[PDB]
């Protein structure tokens, strides 16, 4: 069903019911902001097959490459943002993603929005935009009005015009409630899960190094996988079983050694899940599958790069 798979491995849609009048018409749209990123890892990767998954369901998709939002958010000088912006639509390209891309620096300094970046200034407490800002927000022990105007141009009504649907990371919802009580029109949210990083200790990101980025060698995932926080048992804030979750095919066949049981086949990762949790599959099976899985999955990604 469309909106059962549109709802796929996504942690809140809303709403739904705004999203089912959405899917009857005939003309619709998706859009989805990144801040333009030196390496695009696995969390980029779920929120492009989450678009992938809207393209199939007929919605056109519009990649903002949020490139003022980064000089806001001091990812450095904007012409050098512009350019990690041009890697991330390849990247996004050797996806399969057919989408248009946009800049915001081509619209974002006109003068109508400006005015409403101004208007919402009005409207936004200094408080709300900081607690929407607390995980998105670059590490500042002193922080800078940059980090409050960041969320209300999120929120602005230009970036929404003629969009129905947009996407992003759960780290996203404080300003997406935002603009749902502000925005003049309502635009659904999917949000995407976050991904743990590869230590399990905090989220996979760009800046903390605990990320596997789809270009990585396959003995760099080997290791990287290898290396990352995985125990016996625990499914929670595993990064393992994640990638299991929201990148693998199923049904999955995981090979073993006979020692060690011998080719597993699992037809769902809850199934795999209970195998893991019960602990008829270790870690160290678990990996190698992920790791070759995930090897084969992000090849023609790394091939087209190359
Ligand atoms: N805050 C996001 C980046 C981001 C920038 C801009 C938007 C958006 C867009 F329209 F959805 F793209 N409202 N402008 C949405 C997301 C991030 O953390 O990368």
């Amino acid at each position: 069903d469309e909106f059962e798979m549109i709802k796929r491995n996504t942690s809140e849609i809303i709403s739904e019911e705004e999203l089912r009048e959405v899917l009857k018409k005939d003309e619709k749209s998706a859009i989805i902001g990144f801040e333009p990123s030196g390496k695009i890892h696995l969390g980029h990767y779920l929120q492009i097959k989450k678009m992938i998954d809207l393209q199939n369901a007929g919605f056109d998709i519009i990649i903002l490459l949020a490139d003022l939002f980064a000089y806001l958010n001091q990812k450095g000088e904007l012409d050098e943002i512009r350019k990690i912006g041009d890697y991330n639509k390849k990247v996004f390209e050797a996806m399969g993603l057919k989408a248009k891309y946009v800049y915001g620096s081509s619209f974002m300094l006109d003068k109508d929005y400006t005015l409403n970046v101004y208007r919402l200034a009005l409207k936004t407490t200094l408080k709300r935009a900081r607690r929407s800002m607390e995980l998105i927000a670059r590490e500042d022990e002193n922080p800078k009005v940059a980090e409050v105007i960041y969320p209300i141009m999120q929120v602005n009504p230009l970036h929404y015009e003629g969009v129905d649907v947009a996407v992003g990371g759960m780290e996203q919802r404080k300003i997406h409630m935002l603009a749902r009580e502000l925005l003049p029109k309502k635009v659904v949210c999917i949000h995407n899960p976050v991904l743990t990083g590869l230590d399990g200790e905090g989220k996979m990101s760009s800046s903390k190094g605990n990320f596997i980025a789809v270009d990585d060698s396959p003995e760099e995932i080997r290791a990287k996988i290898k290396k990352a926080y995985c125990p016996a048992g625990v499914v929670e804030g595993n990064p393992i079983m994640e990638i299991a979750k929201y990148f693998l095919e199923y049904p999955l066949t995981i090979k073993r050694p006979e020692k060690f049981g011998g080719d597993l086949t699992v037809n769902s990762y809850e199934e795999l899940e209970s195998l893991f949790k019960n602990k008829e599959l270790h870690p160290m099976d678990l990996k190698n599958a992920v790791a070759e899985e995930l090897i084969k999955i992000l090849e023609p990604i790394r091939k087209r790069l190359l």
